[PDB]
């Protein structure tokens, strides 16, 4: 819409109050003109037709419980845009400020959220397994990171390249959650998963095996479900990335941590420069070693920790 | 694009030659202005970013092997539009001539095709399990029928309503395949599935059990895979629809067939008037009985055959 840029206020899924960028033109719309070509949030009104209607509001105050998922989708797409711009100097997901669009209230009781190739889509959850999925900054950033991967490496969504795809999304979802310093941790989806149970999450990067995902290449899943285990085998890479950052000893192999910032620089370089659509885990290791080499030198501690972490999870 | 409407020629996935509606403006584009707000076919160029580029061609002749999937996507979206308009007096999937967009060459070796909420997407197959999926008119019509269902009943994509969703797509995909009289049959996906094996298909409506799908409500799948069995439990409804059309005796229950045309009128009425997002099999039976009643009278043979078919597959 063409209108005047303004600032409205509302409450997110978890009850927290936040200011959001809106546009006025008769109604106030969830349209943020301050970032790139804009961030636009739509109401899918419980249907599966997309994108639905651009979210319009009569008074620029978004405190209704139906508003909550929209506030957070719109706000956390902004934080994710800011992370990539400020940290990695990337303008939006295509590198050229493409507009970011998200639809909330997709379908009824839908327990998922996803990047569909053109925009973000968020279900409201059934209220038992999940609450509206846009309330999780690591979910939002995880899904927006699929758009980055689609425009750069192009990792196909199956077997080892799909598992890399998924792990890259977990890593950057987690780095965005630390960037916003939103009670940060190495788990995925803990703010919106099972409102009735405290302490659990969807996946764990620090200990993937807590939920039954593999933490070593010898335990990888080799069947056909989940497109060859893309959500299951991503645990092997997530555990490597946690070790590079935080350090630790894993199946007897010791890794000195180099921290989150360098972890993000190494993987972002590897994703945008060396990975290709059919990369598998062994070429991810070569790509990460080459990236750390480019950045810190072949005799650095950063290269040595990248090699130790992949050796610890059995990836040669 | 703005240009002049013209007619080009090409070859589809199966090697057959066909005329397709195109638009000229410097290049010839796959843009058909003769139907509704237009039918537009895009090249996703082996990436997952959508929709990709509107298909452009220098000489309006589409005989290259890369062109094949595009020719058939564009041509079979036209035939499906024509079926719904001519038979059911419905203008496009929203009933108001919405433009139909399709992208082909999606990803690499992708064994699937789908309606994503906004457009059609077709993989090229891996060449062993499938060949480019737009070469199957029943696949194209199956997926375009999800768009119709999304705008009308809105059946959610899980457990019994998702299985109805899937069966409705198989039924109308099959009726479009008979409408175009393209070697018609009651199987799904036989033209593009396993190029190396003759005689098989993806599903069967006349005998779902041939591939292991249930053909009676007592054999339904009750777990969690496939969103609660939406592709598996659709066999119960597909077998009912085959019996209403063709007749037969199934688990001892005899059904007089009333033919394909009335089958399509009863289900289209039931879909656009009585089904809702959470309809389950028992309410599909009530909706089909009410539709046949509206159209043919409560003491007709058409009502009696609808009841016998659902009684034959155990749906009360
Ligand atoms: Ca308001
Ligand atoms: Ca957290
Ligand atoms: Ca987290
Ligand atoms: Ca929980
Ligand atoms: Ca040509
Ligand atoms: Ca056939
Ligand atoms: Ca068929
Ligand atoms: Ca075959
Ligand atoms: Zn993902
Ligand atoms: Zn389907």
């Amino acid at each position: 819409i063409t209108g005047t840029s303004t600032v409205g206020v509302g409450r997110g899924v978890l009850g927290d109050q936040k200011n959001i960028n809106t546009t006025y033109s008769t109604y106030y719309y969830l349209q943020d003109n301050t970032r790139g070509d804009g961030i636009f949030t739509y109401d899918a009104k419980y249907r599966t037709t997309l994108p639905g209607s651009l979210w319009a509001d009569a008074d620029n105050q978004f405190f209704a419980s139906y508003d909550a998922p929209a506030v957070d989708a719109h706000y956390y797409a902004g934080v994710t845009y800011d992370y990539y711009k400020n940290v990695h100097n990337r303008l939006s997901y295509d590198g050229n400020n493409a507009a970011i669009r998200s639809s909330v209230h997709y379908s009824q009781g839908y327990n998922n959220a996803f990047w569909n190739g053109s925009e973000m889509v968020y279900g409201d959850g059934d209220g038992q397994t999940f609450i509206p999925l846009s309330g999780g900054i690591d979910v939002v950033a995880h899904e927006l990171t699929h758009a980055v991967t689609d425009y750069t490496a192009g990792l196909i969504y199956q077997n080892e390249s799909g598992a890399i795809n998924e792990a890259i999304s977990d890593i950057f979802g987690t780095l965005v959650e630390f960037y916003a310093n939103k009670n940060p941790d190495w788990e995925i989806g803990e703010d919106v998963y099972t409102p009735g149970i405290s302490g659990d999450s969807l996946r764990s990067m620090s200990d993937p095996a807590k939920y039954g995902d593999p933490d070593h290449y010898s335990k990888r899943y080799t069947g056909t479900q989940d497109n060859g285990g893309v959500h299951i085998n991503s645990g092997i890479i997530n555990k490597a990335a946690y070790l590079i950052s935080q350090g630790g000893t894993h199946y007897g192999v010791s890794v000195v941590g180099i921290g989150r910032d360098k972890l993000g620089k190494i993987f972002y370089r590897a994703l945008t420069q060396y990975l290709t659509p059919t990369s598998n885990f062994s070429q991810l290791r070569a790509a990460a070693v080459q990236s750390a080499t480019d950045l810190y030198g072949s005799t650095s501690q950063e290269v040595a920790s990248v090699k130790q972490a992949f050796d610890a999870v059995g990836v040669k």
